């Protein structure tokens, strides 16, 4: 409260940590159905269904122009990425399995690098 500080964490590296946390998520081979925006144009009921799309290239963008305030909005976008995936695919398909598969490896490097 108003003049009790609570001891915070050195937050300097974060976006450096979170620069080569997204570099490794965009050349994990099951990355290619997150790497650019889905075509809202020409994907059938994307638009509608997914209120808030997210991909890899969009969060790289908001990385590199001071678009995240802290780490926790990074990680949102990342989960989003992968919430997008499994309301939008069967767990038993190609995507499916690979939004799993990259929602894994995301969660063990953000544990092991900020935890
Ligand atoms: O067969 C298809 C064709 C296009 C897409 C998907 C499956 N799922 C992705 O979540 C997003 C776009």
């Amino acid at each position: 409260s108003m003049s009790v500080k609570k001891p915070k964490r050195d937050d300097s590296k974060d976006l450096a940590l979170c620069s080569m946390i997204l570099t490794e998520m965009e050349t994990h081979e099951d990355a290619w159905p997150f790497l650019l925006p889905v075509n809202l144009k020409l994907v059938p009921g994307y638009k509608k269904v997914i209120k808030k799309p997210m991909d890899f290239s969009t969060i790289r963008e908001k990385l590199s122009s001071g678009q995240y305030p802290n780490l926790e909005t990074f990680a949102l976008d990342v989960r989003l990425v992968f919430d997008n995936c499994e309301t939008f695919n069967e767990d038993d398909s190609d995507i499916g399995r690979a939004g799993h598969n990259m929602r894994k490896y995301f969660e063990k490097k953000w544990t092991d690098t900020f935890k």
